[PDB]
């Protein structure tokens, strides 16, 4: 079955959830994303750390390009494995420097591909720097094409950003596209109604296997459990 990947920004909110999680499906964990300020991302890497094995995978989004790398190394120094890049689009030419450092850590590239003037130039930087590209599916479509061939002929792993059920539909047509495709970061999912939605969808398009992520940002603690068993049953 799928594993799961789990994004929250909250501390509090993020480690009860983790500590239900371990207790219930331990096994589908793959990963979080976190985010935040540095302590408080560092505390959390730890608890992670100390919940899951050292398997566990933890990438910490970083949204300010000129404090980036020393969040990323205090945050790999606890532990965390990947970085997720945001804000990319705005100052293309700070990413090699970014990613440079990461790499001479050993640590995974993930780049966030938002709409702006750069976003090609942005894509294609991304392309040269990165292991994985999260792709809006909110973009136009003729661009959204453009970023998926620009990383499938670098062999970069795509990620699809979805939010609406037609967002879905559009990712699903395009992931059959793209070889290079390899899961869906799921927003939006602000009940066990909506996650029964997106769980049939992802059935009928063959799609069920792949590990995807879950965002906690419209979920409480007890809804976000109950969402997170609901695409992985």
């Amino acid at each position: 079955g799928p594993g799961i990947w789990l994004r929250e920004v909250d501390r509090d909110k993020l480690i009860a959830v983790a500590k239900k999680l371990k207790e219930i499906i331990p096994d589908r964990v793959k990963g979080f994303v976190v985010g935040g300020k540095t302590d408080d991302v560092v505390a959390t890497i730890r608890d992670l750390i100390a919940l899951f094995g050292p398997d566990l995978e933890i990438v910490v989004e970083l949204t300010e390009l000129d404090k980036a790398i020393e969040t990323m190394k205090k945050a790999v120094e606890a532990g965390a494995s990947a970085i997720l890049l945001r804000d990319g689009v705005r100052g293309v030419e700070e990413l090699r420097k970014i990613a440079e450092e990461a790499k001479k850590l050993g640590v995974k590239v993930i780049v966030d591909v938002t709409d702006g003037p750069d976003v090609l130039e942005l894509a294609r930087e991304a392309a040269a720097l990165a292991d994985a590209i999260v792709i809006d599916t909110g973009l136009p479509l003729d661009t959204r094409e453009a970023i998926a061939a620009l990383a499938d002929a670098a062999g970069v792993d795509v990620i699809f950003r979805v939010s609406g059920l037609d967002q879905v539909d559009d990712a699903v047509a395009l992931a059959a596209r793209t070889p290079a495709f390899k899961g869906f970061l799921l927003e939006g999912v602000r009940d066990v109604a909506a996650a029964e939605a997106v769980r049939a969808r992802l059935a009928a398009a063959g799609l069920t296997d792949l590990d995807f992520l879950l965002a906690l940002d419209g979920l409480d603690v007890d809804t976000a459990i109950a969402a997170a068993l609901a695409l992985l049953e």
